[PDB]
């Protein structure tokens, strides 16, 4: 038939989650609804899902911040005809420091320390173990976000199943304060703050 109807709503911008919605004809012309998407970066492998004919909205989790994903909506008929629709969207955490771009000029900022040693080290221990309560059984998964309460570096997100009620955050910088916020993702892709706390490695 002809392309299905899809649009973005109540979606100002999410970090790891991204909810979508679609509409179909009035008559029982379409039965099953299938949604497939992939991060505008490759045409090899991607994700797909099936949505009952009674549902008109999906939920996408495990997305990467500052990245764009292309989605397609396919409507199948009782072992009859088939239709495919294509759409695309972007995913952002929101606003963050240093996000803006710097400008080159005659100014020469200071450069502490000279060159780099032959050998360098990464991050060790300083991990964190935070647990919360699935303040909701309708949660489809959980999303943890932690960032430096000082430097303000870029925020990181971790996705866990609706059955997860605790997670360990590794690769933490010792002697640094981090802000942790746990959000639960509903079947609609909505996030709700259930636990917010800071810690000092």
């Amino acid at each position: 038939s002809g392309p299905v109807e899809v649009f973005i709503t109540e979606t100002p911008s999410q970090p790891n989650s991204h909810p979508i919605q679609w509409n179909a004809p009035q008559p029982s012309h379409i039965s099953k609804y299938i949604l497939r998407w992939r991060p505008k970066n490759s045409v090899g492998r991607w994700k797909e899902a099936t949505i009952p004919g009674h549902l008109n909205s999906y939920t996408i989790k495990g997305l990467k911040p500052g990245v764009v994903y292309e989605g397609q909506l396919i409507s199948i008929q009782q072992y009859g005809h088939q239709e495919v629709t294509r759409f695309d969207f972007t995913t952002t955490s929101t606003s963050t420091p240093v996000t803006s771009n710097t400008v080159t000029g005659e100014t020469t900022p200071f450069s502490p320390l000279v060159a780099t040693s032959e050998s360098v080290t990464e991050i060790t221990a300083s991990s964190f173990v935070v647990s919360w309560v699935s303040a909701s059984d309708t949660v489809s998964g959980f999303r943890v976000e932690y960032e430096l309460s000082e430097e303000g570096d870029e925020p990181q997100y971790l996705d866990l199943p609706s059955t997860a009620t605790s997670v360990n955050i590794p690769d933490l910088l010792p002697g640094r304060k981090y802000i942790v916020n746990v959000y639960q993702i509903s079947e609609d892709g909505e996030q709700s703050l259930i636990l917010s706390t800071s810690q000092t490695t």
